[PDB]
């Protein structure tokens, strides 16, 4: 699947999925998690009570509130183990299945945020990358990163090589 590559806010972000990683137990910590369930509103984070707890690297599906969206995709990432590059791998994998499920074109990834905790931060983007080049193209990832810089390390690690 096609990937774009902006700095930006996710909460901002117009399609049909934003994905955020959360935990397994589905409730809103703080950072982009928190940037959610606020611009999106309560909804969000009753529909994630109602689901209640998945198991890590399974995702859930939720509305998206207030949000410029349709739906969000919890993709479990930490829970006990917690922050591993198989989990993430797994997480990745199970929210573009939940994707295409829905029918869904353009979907959000947050980037480096809880994805990343503990782990390499160049190792995870490039599995996550590696997930959502596997999916279908009737897809169309947007990366939404924070800052400014992180936005322009993939435009640059994709003219590269290769084995």
């Amino acid at each position: 699947a096609r990937i774009r590559d902006v700095q930006g806010d996710i909460t901002e972000f117009q399609g049909d999925a934003i994905v955020n990683a959360a935990n397994n137990y589905l409730k809103l910590g703080a950072g982009v998690a928190g940037a959610i369930l606020r611009k999106g509103g309560p909804s969000i984070q009753e529909e994630c009570d109602r689901i209640g707890k998945i198991r890590v690297g399974e995702a859930a599906v939720t509305g998206a509130g207030n949000l410029p969206v349709r739906y969000v995709i919890h993709a479990a990432v930490l829970g006990d183990e917690p922050a591993s590059l198989e989990t993430v791998r797994k997480a990745t994998k199970s929210a573009l299945e939940k994707a295409v499920e829905l029918g869904l074109k353009t979907v959000a990834f947050t980037v480096g945020g809880a994805w990343v905790g503990g782990l390499p931060a160049e190792a995870v983007c490039r599995v996550m990358r590696e997930e959502i080049k596997k999916a279908p193209d009737t897809l169309e990832v947007t990366g939404v990163h924070g800052t400014e810089k992180s936005a322009e390390a993939p435009r640059r690690a994709r003219l590269e090589h290769h084995h």
